């Protein structure tokens, strides 16, 4: 008696064992939900990540960027649960920005092909994503995208704020189309979580000065949010997502819903 | 295993069979909630209107622009509930202004002491209600209340407008202190929902211009939402309520939650 | 040749000589303007205080509670303008809230007469001026008043923050009456000036946590503008009035123009 | 003693007599600026339409996608105003999207090759013309683009609407990087304009179903305006640029102004 109980989910973007998608797969697993994952380039590492979980399910190569992979998802989709199956649910977690267009790196220095490769990943791949799969999802479905609030200007996020306020765009034109099949589209505004990557640029990765820049918005965040903001805890994110995955808000669509702690409501 | 199993949740704003709050407890108790019921002035209809519901719960009287009312609104919770036990979750769902702030009237003849009583009643409660019951609620609770989206002007709605968005920022505040209890504040705004008094006022209670204009909006409404709105159903909007007093949105207060099949984030 | 030549121009607000309705009334004489000014009362004083002023301006008594002061205020303005002439601009540069309802007393511990107070002064009262004086106003004029952008809840503002969100509703409402006039209304979202008061809560008259929430908002107000924030330098807020009571925002209603230099645009 | 008196401004855009940017250099030389034109491909087209214009103005080749044209043209302007002289004002007033993501033609369909190049000219552009003119910017200056307000999705306008989400973003950093020399970078949101290529796309240029849906929105959009709205007139939004262009919103940048009747203001 799960939350999800009987559906069936795609969910991409796990790359580590803290991977956003890692917790949502798990928590949707732990609701009853059947999955699907998707997965890019490095397979081998994905499927051992992933054997973790607490049932199995399925890994699907899917690169973005590649049309022949979003020509022959739905069928390897269909394949993997089974004809006359169809998808309840389907989970974008996906983002990249080259470095060009993220931390100390000047803002006007990133070139256009950077950009865009970033912008293809993390904003236009939510379009391409929808299209690949609506035509086989149920009525009542749900597709959901990783968000990072992009309403306001930043220190270090750079282009990746840009390539943010593109996919929230994005998604209210995937919420028209999903529509006419009665699919949900909508965003999960995520506070600031330490991924292995977050670390990694905290610890220097993309410059001292962003470094210090990212560890004074964490804590930002956690003195805002009026219930408090844990970034080392991605669980609060995943139950959001399986909230929206479920039959419980079924009039929200184009929307953007904040698992932030309240910090986007709060000035100080 | 319900949604709300095990949960104690309090539910302001039932006065006919076809109020937001009426569907808000019928959900709420099919998934397992126990509910306590507050109730303005005619408790007698409310008493036999709230029979119809799934299972019994006791109701108290609250007039919110009652101080006396609210002192002992705690402690007559408890009573009904049981000392030693505390509540889960709270819903608002009031709302009244004058004649004089709505419909064809005047947006500058509406006198000041008729918009001070609809902004005490629908949005200053809101703060009233959380200061008496968050000394009685649980870590992990959820406060909502009721909204209309006011972030643009419209026909008719007039200084009810004007109430919400003042409503939209006391939520802000609650949430503040809500916070130091581990409790979480969000408003819910919904579609529009016909309610008796809603119909009357498309048949023409506050003028035949505001009747024309309600229809015309609830049309461009449903035309505008991706997924459809249907007005005569608030069950759409009671499970985004449910949703909201669950353990799945767990990092989300001070906050708005639009259940409004998606319409406001589309111009036409 | 100034900005506002020709132009009749309402100024209310002024009580010292920090005022930002003071700097407006200034900016607004220097380029070309012929004001009629409003006072709450303290007549003798700011007589006195508008004496400083670059040119002569009659001053006319107005408490935005008084229903025959506002009922009276067209007939005296048209007196001190001259039969036949109109304004072409109003500015409202009025706020009050009780203590009450600011600083380190608890927001929930403010009595609703103190909020309703409050309210009636800084948001009814722009709505109940245009009433007055939108009849004696000129096509292609121009009414403003000041908001402090109240999106995001913060420290010790707490229900004036309110009486703000209640303006900007206010606002565009107003916008839809003025624009029957041919007449424009706007709000200005001031960063924070240190006039008299402002020095007097930093200072500690509303609680010493008060005094130091507004120093840190201050300073990291100026961090998050990218062109910086002197608070103690109101003629950028007052050229910015002068701006939209100019012809050079001729398709600006019902708006919020920012001059805070650009700091709500930044998170950090 | 117009209200750009003295400063010196690039105006990019024009292409044709009903150019927004036709409109810009016209108001901003009747107020006494002294321009710089660039123009795309059509040289000798843009030289005979802009001989129309007021005064003389230097007509410089600039394609936003050749970055030996960005990498030379500042001193190609210093060349054109003088050495030692610097720009006041850079209007960028520059948008493309390939038919593909636009119209009738499904969202969906549109390949990401088409998407990026209309975001390359539509959003990058906009931090490239800063990166090539702030150096030669001086103090108190003004960088202002053109933009249409993408907060909701619409019919029809599909990618262009997600290139101006992304421009929108683009803004509040290239506010950060031109505060650094003292300048501000501001949006002007206009409503609908019938340029040239408006009247094609109305006229069934994208399709039928497109042109019904752009009439459709033109007479909503002057039916909400509370000062209604000429989309046949592009002068109040020409003014609204000299406005941001002058030294009278000296406090205001990363943000957006719109010039559009108010009818973002208004639901109905
Ligand atoms: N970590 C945070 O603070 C945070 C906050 C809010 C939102 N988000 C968003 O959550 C999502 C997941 O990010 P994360 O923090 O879990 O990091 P992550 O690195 O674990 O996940 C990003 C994923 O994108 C995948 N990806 C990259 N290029 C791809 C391609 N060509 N095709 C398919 N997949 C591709 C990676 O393989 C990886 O699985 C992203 O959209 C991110 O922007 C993250
Ligand atoms: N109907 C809609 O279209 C719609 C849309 C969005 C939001 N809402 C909101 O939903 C809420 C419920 O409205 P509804 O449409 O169900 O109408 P309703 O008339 O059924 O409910 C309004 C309730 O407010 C109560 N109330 C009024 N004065 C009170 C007082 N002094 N003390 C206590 N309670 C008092 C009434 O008794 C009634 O139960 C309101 O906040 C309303 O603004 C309604
Ligand atoms: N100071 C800031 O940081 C700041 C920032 C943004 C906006 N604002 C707004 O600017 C406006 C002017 O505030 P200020 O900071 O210049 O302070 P101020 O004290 O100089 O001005 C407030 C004015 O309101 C008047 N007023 C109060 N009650 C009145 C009544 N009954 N009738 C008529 N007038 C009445 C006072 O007499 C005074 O002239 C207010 O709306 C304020 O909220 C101020
Ligand atoms: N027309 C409207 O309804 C409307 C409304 C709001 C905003 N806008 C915006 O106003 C701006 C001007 O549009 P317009 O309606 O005046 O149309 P327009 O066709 O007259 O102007 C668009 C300009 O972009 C130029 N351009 C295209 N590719 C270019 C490149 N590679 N390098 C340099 N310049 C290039 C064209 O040559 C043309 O001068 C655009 O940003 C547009 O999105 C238009
Ligand atoms: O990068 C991230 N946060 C952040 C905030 C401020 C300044 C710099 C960075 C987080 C949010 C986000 O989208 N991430 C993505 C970036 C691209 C690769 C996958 C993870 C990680
Ligand atoms: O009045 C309502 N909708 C509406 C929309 C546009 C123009 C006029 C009216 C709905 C929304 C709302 O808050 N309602 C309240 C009004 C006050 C008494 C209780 C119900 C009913
Ligand atoms: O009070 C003010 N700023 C502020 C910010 C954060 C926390 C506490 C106070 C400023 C802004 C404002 O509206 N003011 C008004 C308050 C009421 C009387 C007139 C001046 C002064
Ligand atoms: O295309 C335009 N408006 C519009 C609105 C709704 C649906 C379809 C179109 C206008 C606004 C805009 O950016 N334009 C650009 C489009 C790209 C080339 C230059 C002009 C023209």
């Amino acid at each position: 008696t799960g939350l999800l109980d009987g559906k069936r989910i795609l969910v991409s973007g796990i790359i580590t064992d803290s991977s956003i998608a890692f917790h949502i797969a798990r928590v949707a697993q732990e609701q009853g939900a059947q999955l699907v994952l998707t997965g890019f380039d490095r397979l081998r590492l994905i499927q051992r990540i992933t054997d973790r979980l607490p049932a199995k399910a399925p890994l699907l190569e899917l690169d973005v960027q590649n049309e022949e992979h979003l020509a022959s998802l739905a069928g390897r989709v269909t394949e993997a649960i089974g004809a006359g199956n169809k998808l309840d649910g389907v989970v974008h977690s996906i983002g990249f920005m080259p470095q060009t267009g993220m931390g100390i790196n000047p803002f006007f220095d990133a070139p256009y092909a950077d950009v865009s490769k970033g912008i293809h990943i993390s904003a236009y791949s939510y379009a391409s994503m929808a299209k690949a799969l609506l035509p086989i999802m149920n009525p009542g479905g749900s597709i959901v995208g990783m968000d990072f609030d992009p309403s306001r200007a930043m220190p270090a996020y750079n282009w990746m704020t840009v390539a943010k306020s593109a996919l929230e765009s994005v998604n209210r034109f995937v919420a028209r189309e999903a529509g006419k099949y009665g699919v949900r589209s909508n965003l999960v505004a995520a506070g600031p979580i330490r991924t292995l990557a977050m670390s990694a640029i905290v610890g220097g990765a993309l410059g001292e000065e962003a470094g210090a820049q990212i560890q004074l918005l964490e804590e930002g965040w956690d003195q805002r949010a009026p219930i408090g903001w844990n970034m080392k805890d991605a669980t609060p994110v995943a139950k959001t997502v399986c909230a929206l995955l479920s039959d419980w808000l079924p009039a929200t669509t184009g929307d953007i819903i904040y698992a932030d702690g309240g910090a986007h409501t709060q000035l100080l």
